[PDB]
């Protein structure tokens, strides 16, 4: 921002944004070039926001997430991976109420086998799914990596601690992300971008 | 918007002068601003301006040390004091207020007074009935500016400084008051 | 305003570092008289003594407490908690 | 009163930015201005205005690791570039430079170059000659300034910054280079 | 200082102080309410200096010592030391050349018995000397209370740590004093105001 | 027409060493057994101005092992020391990093200045081993404290000592210099 002195004065005014913060709306990435397994994909995408006058950064332990813009293209074109075919991904975005610590688990998470909601006990709440199908075998092979973009209107997080540090300082109003994929195979191969700007 | 204060839209952030301290009869001084230096940080500012919002003062004022049962019957009283500025370190009590323990301001020296409080330790020998007094109070106040624009200590102030004095009223030095002061702005 | 009220430690000493009043110079006297002989008693003091410029601000026929920029005036200090100290002085300023 | 520098009475004061760490083949990105923040301190500055008298690089490059005897012969060509302003955080490399490892900054760039450097380590097998060199370099420079006044990071400067790129010329990865860089002012 | 910058501009230029401090040439008084005894009475003069901006304090490790002012009042005017009477005080103005970790001793410092010099394997420098004698005993007794004031012109002292911290991380061109009593009792309460401004 | 202080002969005190170092240290007071006599390997007094530090040695590793774990180098280090604290300090506790360093923020010893040796021997070459290093070295003066005949304890101000630094984990070098001191 221009002229920090040392936070922004000059912002003090009307903007179409949220309640709590008031800066400019400030984009972290969480960019990915990661996989996951038939259980689980695991990814608290709050991390990299540490205490910072920077436009990647934060002051103090209140958020208002805007939007969630989430890129990515979702493929199995390793030179593998076409046996044990047809696949498909579900995405999970779910309303966190509490950390434990640090990351958790998922199928010890969610209720059931691939096709669930989260558990009795743990009312974690959900926002949205999303679907991803890639079927590749032989002789075709006839479906490969999607492209996926969605505008995702989100609300408040909170940190707990007092730290320029990790996710494990959390508390209330976490939001994090799970990808499952339905088949003992693992063909695949998710990279997703995904803007937070807030 | 805002509903603090006039001046800062800032979170109302707490910095603690916790002491761990005592007095002797004529004074015991405590500048209880340069807890704030300049920084991003929590126990901070951010420029050269205050509006204390309340002082909240705790504290137990005992005499429980093994000895000062002799020399007894003491009593503490407090001063919050309204200063109009400073000059070097933190002048010395008696230096300053006008006469023995039970006084004001001198009449060349006006600097603002708060208000006062009271406390009374009165332990000798044979019950002995009286010890440790706990204090709370809320305590509404007002702005402070510092001049020179340092990251900080307490000699560089403008306008408006506030500070503390505990006053002994007998030769003896039984009072070993321990006070928690809340600052939050 | 009173002396120790006014400039800095236990009777050897200057002003406070929070009141830079100026000082001119000082002077001794040494009364020593108990018992016995006793050998000190009244001294006399002369002291030509050059000076300067005197102000007052408000425009009254009237006492010291009305004055401005340099003022001048004279403290006596005793080093004992006895008081033996009887001393008359006869200060001349011609101006 | 002093021959220095045009700015500075100050203390002449050593800030090292001393690294323990690597590269890639693309990029070694090193901010070498923000190991100064705001303070009283003697790794500090007072204000917001730099005169770097002289940038003195030591540094040991080797591959001694274990592994990374196959794909050999690769060697390293410094860069210490006059920057004239950054936005966010540091700019990539191939991102900022023009062609592939052999090259100047782009046409519609012109950051301005100071110098460059070199360090050839080839190690492979059966002798294997060529592993850790050693080098020092005194290198006289220029004034550096921030525009944001806060006692804070690199993200935040105006005309004038300086930083290193470091460079590999092959797939392979077998660089550790560590280099302690003194700044003294 | 009036409107620190954060260290004083309009300093600058021509002073008659010193030649390397540029500074309001600033007052630390070492005041000591304290006695001694036959063999030593120690003072390091510069403990009190630390890091500070402030008018009482110093900027880095460099001092040039303008002058040293000794006020001070030397008594025996207790009720007792009336008997073992006649003693009287020799003041020592040393100049140090590097300390030993904290304050060292005296009788193992100087050479002889109390009329003396530093010793042979020891040279450290000295600057000048004083006297103070109080003579009481009893039937008059005639004397007592005696006041000492003396400008007395130095030099330069150098810290070693970059420490905002006490007198052990002195360094090279140090400066102290000890006090001698002459007798085997100890009638001597010498309270001393030491102003150094530099 | 050589010497600034005084019209004695410039009578050389050669501390030969035939030693070696390990990664971390190798401390070498230079000016240790200079004790008062009337010999040319003697001192007169307690004030020195070395006029110059000449600096022979053959560095090798040709001992039948340390062929593995190779290719290491020495960095040589000639300091202008302050102060001395009886015998001598540490070096890794006293210049500031790794091996590639100064020394540190609250130690301000001097310098002087550096040199490099690199050998380089591992097998099936193997090519390199003992190099001679031969420098002439200007330097200044050296106070002792005491009047004693003594050895390197009873220093003062500006003394001036070396330090040897090995880069890696394995100890192949086995160092050997001969230091003239002439004053």
């Amino acid at each position: 921002a221009p002229m920090y002195r040392k936070p922004t004065m000059y912002r003090m005014y009307r903007s179409p944004d949220i309640p709590r913060g008031c800066e400019g709306p400030c984009k972290v990435q969480s960019f990915e070039q990661r996989d996951d397994v038939k259980h689980l994909g695991i990814c608290k995408v709050i991390s990299d926001v540490t205490r910072g006058p920077g436009l990647t950064h934060r002051v103090g332990k209140r958020f208002c997430i805007k939007s969630i813009y989430i890129l990515g293209k979702i493929w199995l074109d390793e030179t593998i991976k076409k046996q044990n075919h047809t696949n498909n991904v579900i995405f999970y975005l779910l309303r966190d109420r509490r950390p434990y610590g640090n990351a958790p688990q998922d199928f010890g998470q969610i209720f059931n086998m691939f096709d669930n909601e989260p558990s009795t006990a743990t009312i974690f709440q959900v926002l949205r799914k999303f679907h991803a199908t890639v079927v590749g075998g032989l002789y075709c092979m006839k479906e490969q990596a999607l492209v996926k973009r969605f505008y995702r209107l989100n609300h408040h997080v909170t940190y707990n601690h007092q730290e320029a540090g990790k996710y494990e300082n959390h508390t209330e109003n976490a939001l994090l992300l799970y990808m499952a994929c339905t088949h003992a195979s693992n063909p695949v191969y998710a990279t997703l971008k995904i803007r937070i700007y807030f």
